[PDB]
C-alpha cells in the first residue's frame, strides 16, 4: 500500500550490475537499462581479452530513475548462460571514514 518497496539506503546515482554475459554489452545494458531511466554514464568490467567478466556500473541521470530498475531488473531475468538473474544493486565507491581529529 504505497509503503514497503521504496526505502533504499545510500545515496549514489551509480550502481553495480551482475551476472553478465559476455554477449551483453555497454549497448544492451545500456538500452536494457534506460527502460528505466536516462543512462548518463556507462562503464563495463573487463578483462584483457576485452571478456565481460560479468559486471558493469550504470549511472542514471537521477536516483529515483536508479531504484527504478533495480526495484525490476534485480533479480528479474535471467541472462544466458547466467548461474542466478540479473543481479542489480546500489553500487559503492572508496570513501574516507575515520577519526576527524587525530
Amino acid at each position: 500500500g504505497s509503503s514497503g518497496s521504496s526505502g533504499s539506503r545510500g545515496e549514489d546515482r551509480k550502481l553495480f550490475v551482475g551476472m553478465l554475459g559476455k554477449q551483453q554489452t555497454d549497448e544492451d545494458v545500456r538500452k536494457m537499462f534506460e527502460p528505466f531511466g536516462t543512462i548518463d554514464e556507462c562503464t563495463v568490467l573487463r578483462g584483457p581479452d576485452g571478456t565481460s567478466k560479468g559486471c558493469a556500473f550504470v549511472k542514471f541521470q537521477t536516483h529515483a530513475e536508479a531504484q527504478a530498475a533495480i526495484n525490476t531488473l534485480h533479480s528479474s531475468r535471467t541472462l544466458p548462460g547466467a548461474s542466478s538473474s540479473l543481479v542489480v544493486k546500489f553500487a559503492d565507491t572508496e570513501k574516507e571514514s575515520g577519526p576527524s581529529s587525530g
